[PDB]
């Protein structure tokens, strides 16, 4: 269960991570490596490799990690906004192979979006 | 139906755009200011004005804009892959107030996401 990524680790709880929700279908965390003042992943416990290989069956869990992103943005004090990313494959950026939703806010978010 | 903003009127079809998918939930165009080879934009046909307002119940909703961004992406090509975004707010860089998913692909991605 969670997959053989390093988040598939985290969701077993074999290395710790800075929890900051969890039910039943997902865990969200603060990155390691952040590139806002606030900026967490919103990651689903089923493992689904990528966007790409999500299922029809899959759009509740994904569009939960979108709820759960906004719920945790606004228990952080993300006020004034935020930005949500996925990243997909070698173009996206996509370095993990388990699907993750970025949250990052807490400064103004410039475009184009890298 | 559509709501009072620009996509309101695309979805309303008193403007055109430029459609790749249209089904009873959503619409896909492509985005009039590109910032990657292919950037286009899935927009619910409910007007959600921005993901800080979406309801628990609109999760499937959600999730089905990333299926569709997913099925599009295919369509245009982006084996490379290809990154999502959905702005929040002022910091997040929303500027038209319905719920819309970036889908842009077609050049590596840089990082951060802005
Ligand atoms: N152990 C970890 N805890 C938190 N975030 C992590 C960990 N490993 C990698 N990441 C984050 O995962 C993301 C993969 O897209 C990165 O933004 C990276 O910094
Ligand atoms: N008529 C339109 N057709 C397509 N994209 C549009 C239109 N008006 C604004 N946009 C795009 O909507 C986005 C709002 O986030 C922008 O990326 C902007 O370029």
């Amino acid at each position: 269960p969670g997959g053989d990524t390093i988040f598939g680790k985290i969701i077993r709880k074999e290395i710790p991570a800075k929890i900051i929700f969890e039910d039943d279908q997902c865990l969200a965390f603060h990155d390691i490596s952040p590139q806002a003042p606030t900026h967490f992943l919103v990651i689903p416990k089923k493992h689904i490799s990528q966007i790409s290989a999500a299922e029809d069956a899959d759009e509740s869990l994904l569009g939960h990690l979108m709820i759960v992103g906004k719920k945790c943005a606004a228990d952080l004090g993300l006020k004034k906004g935020y930005r949500m990313v996925v990243n997909e494959g070698s173009d996206g950026g996509q370095s993990v192979y388990h699907v993750h939703l970025h949250v990052l806010g807490g400064r103004q978010m410039n475009w184009p979006p890298g």
